[PDB]
């Protein structure tokens, strides 16, 4: 079973618990943390973006279509579908000849709640540009069309692009992705779930180029870095992937998944870094990364502050009183 | 530990698990059935409105104000702040001569995602009418109105109303109240800790009238009966709390609560029922609390069909593809 890794606080009590699991990898595969369960397959869902985005970069696509850190990172993101976020995957369908049309994610309101309230004042519906997924989507449409491949069906288990998918992820992961691993996604692609050891591992290997051909290598660290230097478009306004890359400029890659899912790696020091709350709240997957981050940076009084500020919240309701917080429980410092 | 209530599953695994706890009591105290730890203080936050509602009722107020069993069940509701729900407590707030701005609950957008697209093409900013609690508060407004007592700071531990609730909750349920067991609610007023087999057994006597004061035994059962006759005053458009009172109408009570509570009852079976979810998730307190009920209508197939079709649930994606269900585990059926 797995520790209580968050408490939710309110007057004097805890009133809600979360258990968790966390992997920590170095690029040779050595554990350096962990807690519970690390050897179960779990969905990584939207978490593993980055390692999806390589045919993108490796196909010469990105290059062609002359994508930059903006391009890459809205390739890797779950985005807020603000304009600046449907912009973009509008433009990147563009260079390669495509639109809207070519999406087979569908459409969905932004879950962020301000982004919501603004697209419905100005939209009838939302389109599949707003779809969280849909730079991630319109990466795939770009590394077919450059490739002369039909992106017809390109989230089918059998269309060639997801076929690459499946060999770019084993080699990165050493873990097996085959239909008993396999189910449907949110954006209609599959998701293949596998340990957390293993996922880590992966984003050990492409923060540090270790166990990898040049060409991955230098795919791997391009996506990694353009998330960090363009971290808006990982995510948005308000989002907790935007602002934990914002405490060390270009020093912490972080990505969220549906059901409590947090990938993040710290390339200069050779980690990644995968974990999961069992019950799948996001809350706790956002309190358990920062608690995770923060133990590698204790000699740095300001960046550990400001992890801590992620690792142990307020929370205020309506009117803007504090009635408890969200807090990493001490297995985090132990 | 308390045991897995709840999976969430996608492809042929299991992605998500929620552990929690149920009480089901009768009139007398007897324990019925009964699931992990329910003797720990847990916040039933909402789902205790019908409680809060009883000096609105015990004082005279609801008969002098004309309140009808749409009034009552807004009194005791955590609704989606609809116009019909808003309209309504601008009504009830109106025969005490106040408004809006007697309110102290803050406001905000509604938790249904279909109203809230309604509220922002509709309202540059939601009032305190908006809030989910607006009905409770009008009642305690009106509560302190037709008594003579000011209203002003009515959300305050040391206010003679939160005074008199304090006493009216300690003898449904026969916890203690005070403030070690004392945090701030959503809504700025006191909620109290107390064990579920307390919960449970209070609303027990609410159902049944076993053990309470003539008076309070007839406020009780009006209340209970007010939001099974008015189930949309109690929640909403797409509510789980509306959509399992139209079941069975008039022979079952639900009510949710923040952080992943339940109460109910089944009067003709004079049975309280109070449950949580550990970790808070309200899809698992949805699915425990149908589960639990399906239990007491195993000889009525459509009921019990019904209810098992909250108690089990298939998730959909954007697409509209079936990626997987929600589901109680067996520990409701052995
Ligand atoms: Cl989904
Ligand atoms: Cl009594
Ligand atoms: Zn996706
Ligand atoms: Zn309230």
């Amino acid at each position: 079973t797995n520790p209580v890794t968050v408490e939710v606080t309110r007057g004097l009590l805890v009133e809600s618990r979360h258990r968790g699991a966390v992997a920590v990898v170095d690029g040779d595969g050595k554990l350096f943390f962990s807690l519970g369960d690390i050897d179960t397959a779990v969905f990584p869902r939207s978490a593993c973006k980055a390692m999806q985005a390589l045919p993108l970069v490796e196909s010469g696509a990105a290059d062609a279509y002359g994508f930059g850190d903006k391009e890459l990172a809205l390739a890797c993101a779950s985005h807020n579908g603000e304009e600046e976020h449907v912009a973009l995957a509008a433009s990147m369908l563009s260079r390669a000849g495509r639109n809207v049309e070519a999406l087979e994610c569908g459409a969905h309101w932004s879950m962020n709640q301000k982004v919501l309230i603004q697209q419905a004042r100005s939209l009838d519906a939302p389109t599949a540009l707003h779809n969280n997924c849909s730079g991630k989507h319109a990466g795939f449409i770009c590394a077919c069309c450059h490739r002369d491949i039909d992106p017809k069906g390109y989230v089918g288990y059998e269309h060639p692009l997801q076929v690459e998918i499946r060999a770019v992820m084993e080699r990165l992961t050493g873990a097996v992705l085959g239909a008993e691993s396999c189910g449907t996604d949110g954006c209609s692609i599959p998701t293949y779930a596998m340990p957390l050891r293993n996922l880590a591992h992966g984003f050990a290997r492409m923060a540090t180029g270790t166990g990898l051909e040049p060409l991955r290598a230098k795919a791997s660290r391009r996506l990694i870095e353009a998330c960090m230097a363009e971290p808006f478009y990982v995510a948005g306004s308000g989002r907790a992937c935007t602002k934990l890359m914002q405490i060390a400029p270009g020093r912490i890659f972080v990505k969220t998944g549906a059901e409590g899912v947090f990938c993040a790696a710290i390339p200069e020091k050779g980690i990644g870094i995968s974990l999961k709350s069992e019950d799948g709240a996001t809350r706790a997957a956002e309190a358990m990364v920062a608690a995770t981050l923060a133990r590698f940076f204790e000699t740095e009084e300001t960046v550990h502050a400001a992890l801590m500020a992620f690792a142990a919240m307020p929370m205020r309701n309506w009117n803007g009183i504090h009635v408890g917080d969200i807090r990493a429980t001490s297995v985090f410092s132990a």
